[PDB]
C-alpha cells in the first residue's frame, strides 16, 4: 500500500508476471528486477556482449518500439515505463 510505487499496465504486468512476479502492486525498482530476469530466463541478451539486449520478436520488444538496444542507455527503457506504469 505504502511501500509500493507503481502499478503495471496489462501488457508490462503480462511480462512481470511471466519472470515470477505476482500481484499488481510494485516498486519501480521491482519492476526493473523482473524485466532484468524476464530478459535472461527469454534468453534475450548476447551471452558473450552481455550489455545487447535483443527483443525484437518477443512482447518487450513490441512493447518498447524496438528490434534490440545496449543496457547502457536508459532511454528506450525509461519511455516504456512512463507510458506502462501508473503511479
Ligand atoms: C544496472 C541494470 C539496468 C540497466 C539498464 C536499465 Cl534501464 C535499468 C537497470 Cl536496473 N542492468 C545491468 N545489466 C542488466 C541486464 C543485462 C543483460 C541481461 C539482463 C539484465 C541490467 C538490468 C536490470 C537489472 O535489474 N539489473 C541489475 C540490478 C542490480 C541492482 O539494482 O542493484 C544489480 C544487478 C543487476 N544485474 C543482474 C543481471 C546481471 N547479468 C546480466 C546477464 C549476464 O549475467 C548477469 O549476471 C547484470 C546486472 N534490469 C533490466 C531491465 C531491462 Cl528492460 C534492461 C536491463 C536491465
Ligand atoms: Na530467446
Amino acid at each position: 500500500g505504502q511501500i509500493n510505487q507503481v502499478r503495471p499496465k496489462l501488457p508490462l504486468l503480462k511480462i512481470l508476471h511471466a519472470a515470477g512476479a505476482q500481484g499488481e502492486m510494485f516498486t519501480v525498482k521491482e519492476v526493473m528486477h523482473y524485466l532484468g530476469q524476464y530478459i535472461m530466463v527469454k534468453q534475450l541478451y548476447d551471452q558473450q556482449e552481455q550489455h545487447m539486449v535483443y527483443c525484437g520478436g518477443d512482447l518487450l520488444g513490441e512493447l518498447l518500439g524496438r528490434q534490440s538496444f545496449s543496457v547502457k542507455d536508459p532511454s528506450p527503457l525509461y519511455d516504456m515505463l512512463r507510458k506502462n506504469l501508473v503511479t
